[PDB]
């Protein structure tokens, strides 16, 4: 069924966002494990699959509203060089992503597209959940220090 | 059955004490886990539920003696800002709490209310048990140091 | 995640509201048992634990918004002595809570803090189903007598 | 091991008041049951059995102490003539023994017979459990009418 | 159902002699055990419990008959001072009650109270089982020396 | 938890008392087996391990009171050579212990150190049940002969 | 059966040695766990029970040779104040103990009491096993350092 011409645009921008978040944590998963931190790299992995199901949902919904999901392009990817940079790249991502999901959110009701609104309500809560978790790591880290952090976050033969 | 007008007062003061200890470790459970120390925050949690069953018992006993359990007010809550302050706030609490349970204890026999006395005997042993455990943490801590302590006490993705 | 300073005072209020509720539900639990009404007593035990999870959910979130929770105080408790007074009493508490919850949800909707909004909206349903329930006991009290209602909810001497 | 002369008879008045308890309780069981009130009849029965166990512990302790248990005569029993009277009559038997037990509990403190001392401190808590129970059964009875309580404690096809 | 006045007291002397039995037996259990003779102490205990059951049946029957059980006082008990004396003293308690039971068993025949009649004809066979038992334990004792019998009935690490 | 310096010397004494007991019980274990009395031997093995837990419970607590335990020494051991001398011997040790335990509990009651008090009170029951037991073997020795008692507790050549 | 009057003396001296080793590691088990190092305190415990079965064997054997096991006295107990002192007190013990079991060993054959010799062969191998393990700890320790050591060796709520 024909859907708000703008809700779709918003849903595409969103999709460009998760798809970015996907390649970015996936790429982080593989850097952290190769650095010796396979336990945060196990998380970085599940966070990527989580974003995977996010885009899946978004594409589902667009096609519903008779739109065309632009998968073709990503936004600018951030890649840390150090554990801490990895947790910032994610934090700064989840923040941008957020600001957007609300502004898109605040639009779906105006056009009275409510299920598409509570798919932003879902995402917002997810992201914020993800924000919660990132913050704690960076508190944890800059409390016990960046090496213990890594030890705590690695594994031995 | 009508009970010593004072044993009741004592039992209420006690109740005001556990109920304080409940909100204080519960609140600590949620601060420590958000700081990255979910493993001491798992203990802080069970210690709170332990105090939960304590108040439950106290209320049971008052109502027995035909008294009126004042749940309405708590004492002054202590909240650490740092792992160590968290383990002191608890220690100083368990100490006060103790001094009291004995003085109340020493009163139940005089008025010859013995089961109410051996409910202070229970609590005293509990608290002291809890004192035992706190002390060890603060020895452990100020031996291997405050960061290892936290690492030992946290968890990774 | 630096939260809106006004959102936090609303959640802090809901906290003091729920903590209050924990206590007043838990007291009626213990009075009812001792009076005899095993059953309704067992139900108030559980509705207290209900709140126990809500008080917690509030602390969780407040802390995440960078706020500082306040368990240091609670509101005026309504403790009945008859059985109907227990039900009247709980009702009034729920109504109060819901009036607060509806208001806090609107503040959040207006700061565009949506997850707090969905907490208060999931909070409202909670209290409202509670309400539905209580209004049924009192509904049933009117019908079968303020006395057969006690026996229904009384456990036998097992 | 030779006990304090007086401890070895506090034990024997506890034995006395326990055997009467046993008889009394068991009579009510058999009464409350012929009357129609099976459930409370059954509680009445469990409680006889718990005194059976007290009696035993007392007999045991005495013999360890080199004293001679006196199961010969038992106190005057109170037998109810209605359901309401049964609980009453059982509440006084209890109030007595609890009073007895304390007075003995501290004789033991004085002669330094701390395990006897503990026995009694334990026996108190069990007679207290029973009182809290009988009281509460009176509150309930009192409030849901002494006629419905009657029926809450019956059976039909059992 | 209103019983024959006399049947409703034969039942009550059987009740009497049964409760004494119970006490007596149980005392020997606790004695025979502090002495070292655990096994016979344990038989002594099972048998207390079987009288517990007789007492009950008697109490039941009386109440059906509209009579008032009299658990108030019990017969003079015979307490042994040696293992040999315990069995002796238990053998007379038995010879008595068996004698009592028959005399009552045919009162019942005469008033036509055939189920009471049967009760007693049953109680006989159970006191007979016990006699045959105590006798036989005397034969044995008598023959393998009253010192070995002692030990055949003991335990070591139990 | 800075403990009363006098409480600690009492627990230190109980420690030396129990450590002593461990050893003397464990020696009778090994002598009895070698003499033949498998059973009573197996029992002394276990009563030694009993103490093993008490010696431990003392160390635990002392350390918690901020004290310094002393395992460096023990008291004069009583080692019998006959089987009755083993039983006599253990008795005397228990009596000694209990006299110490009763005294230490009173010191604690008076410093208002209640958990140490409840340790010594739970310690007294321990030794007293032990006593009960030993006085039964010797009780049974008097009865069946100082010789059949050995055979009872002897294991056969399996 | 009557046994070498000296093998017995040696076996008693030995017994005085294990019994010393028993109270010493048991006492160490309880100090280390109260300091926050319950995982080395779990070992210190099993090492004590191991020595328990050692004395048990020794007493068995003496009584066999128609001797009288002197349980009455212990040697001078060592008690560390710090994890490291705990691992030295044990090391110095196991060393003394050793020197002795050989000298006793070297005597059982001369008097041609061979099973009593291969009970010293057992003990020697045990002790040396125990020596092996202590050494490794003190290498491990004075390599990663005394705090990591303790962290590695403790546990959290
Ligand atoms: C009068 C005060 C309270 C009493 C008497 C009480 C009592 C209890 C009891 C008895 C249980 C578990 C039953 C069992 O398994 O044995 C329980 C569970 C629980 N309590 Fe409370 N409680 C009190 C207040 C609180 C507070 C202030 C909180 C925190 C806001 C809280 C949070 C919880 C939670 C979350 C559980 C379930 C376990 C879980 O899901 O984590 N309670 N309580
Ligand atoms: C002399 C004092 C008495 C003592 C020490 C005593 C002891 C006991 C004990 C120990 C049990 C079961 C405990 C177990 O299973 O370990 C029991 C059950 C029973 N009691 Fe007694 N009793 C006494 C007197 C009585 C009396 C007066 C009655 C009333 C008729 C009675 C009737 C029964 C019956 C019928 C049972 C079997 C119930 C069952 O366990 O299924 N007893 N008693
Ligand atoms: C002659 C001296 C001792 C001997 C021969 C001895 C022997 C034994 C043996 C053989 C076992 C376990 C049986 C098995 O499962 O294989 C044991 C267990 C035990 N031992 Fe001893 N022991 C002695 C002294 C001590 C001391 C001084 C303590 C500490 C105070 C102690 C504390 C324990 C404890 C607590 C257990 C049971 C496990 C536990 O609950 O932690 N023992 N002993
Ligand atoms: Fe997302
Ligand atoms: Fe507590
Ligand atoms: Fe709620
Ligand atoms: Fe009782
Ligand atoms: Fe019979
Ligand atoms: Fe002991
Ligand atoms: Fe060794």
């Amino acid at each position: 069924m024909q859907g708000d011409a703008k809700v779709i645009e918003y849903l595409n921008a969103a999709l460009r966002s998760e798809l970015t978040a996907v390649s970015q944590y996936w790429l982080h998963y593989r850097l952290q494990e190769d650095w010796g931190f396979g336990s945060i790299a196990h998380k970085s992995r599940k966070e990527s699959i989580e974003e995977m199901h996010h885009a899946d949902k978004l594409i589902q919904r667009i096609i519903f509203l008779g739109g065309h999901p632009n998968l073709q392009r990503l936004n600018p990817l951030r890649i840390g060089q150090t554990l801490r940079e990895t947790l910032d790249a994610d934090l700064a991502a989840e923040h941008d992503a957020r600001t957007l999901y609300i502004e898109a959110r605040d639009h779906c009701e105006k056009v009275r597209d409510y299920p598409s609104k509570m798919l932003f309500e879902e995402l917002i809560a997810d992201e914020e959940g993800h924000i919660d978790y990132l913050e704690t790591q960076i508190d944890l880290m800059g409390s016990i220090g960046e090496q213990n952090y890594g030890m705590l976050n690695a594994k031995p033969a």
